[PDB]
């Protein structure tokens, strides 16, 4: 049968979670997507010759640590932790997202990828070395993306599928 992979995109508001998700789903850059919309989107993709079904949850809204929200995030098999390379605060928030994923999944080795988005912009404030070194501290991959040009979009999502495959 066709394997379905449940992927969750997390990170601060404004980092480009919806833009990255829509680039994967529509193959189009969407510069405007209601920042309050949290929803899931499916796509069949060929990753290493295998057609698999991706189910992408694009998160949104304020933090809520209820039993119901934890139950819903626990359905995720892998997580993209996204920051924007021109927003230092979004990068400094990454550790909080990683800690919450580890808590709900009750595991130290949840499939996860660090994503530095907005790589097309010249206003960089987070050095690539700092981001690579954070991924190394966590023992995860780091992917540089741009939802605008499509740089790294398949690399981010497909690496996460490969991290789920190795974890199973
Ligand atoms: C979605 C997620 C999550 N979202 C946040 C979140 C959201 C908005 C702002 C912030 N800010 C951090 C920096 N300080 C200001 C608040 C943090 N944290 O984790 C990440 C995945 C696992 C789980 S489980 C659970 N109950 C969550 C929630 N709600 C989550
Ligand atoms: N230049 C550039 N702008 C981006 C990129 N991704 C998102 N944006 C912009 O960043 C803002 C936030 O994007 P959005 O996808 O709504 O972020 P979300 O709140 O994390 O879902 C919008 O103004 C987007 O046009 C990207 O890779 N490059
Ligand atoms: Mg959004």
């Amino acid at each position: 049968g066709m394997t379905e992979y449940k992927l969750v995109v997390v990170g601060a508001g404004g980092v480009g979670k919806s833009a990255l998700t829509i680039q994967l789903i529509q193959n189009h850059f969407v510069d405007e997507y209601d920042p309050t919309i949290e929803d899931s989107y499916r796509k069949q993709v060929v990753i290493d010759g295998e057609t698999c079904l991706l189910d992408i949850l694009d998160t949104a809204g304020q933090e809520e640590y209820s039993a119901m929200r934890d139950q819903y995030m626990r359905t995720g098999e892998g997580f993209l932790c996204v920051f924007a390379i021109n927003n230092t605060k979004s990068f400094e928030d990454i550790h909080h997202y990683r800690e919450q994923i580890k808590r709900v999944k009750d595991s130290e080795d949840v499939p996860m990828v660090l994503v530095g988005n907005k790589s097309d912009l010249p206003s960089r404030t987070v050095d690539t070395k700092q981001a690579q070194d954070l991924a190394r501290s966590y023992g995860i991959p780091f992917i540089e993306t741009s939802a605008k040009t499509r740089q790294g979009v398949d690399d981010a999502f497909y690496t996460l599928v490969r991290e789920i495959r190795k974890h199973k």
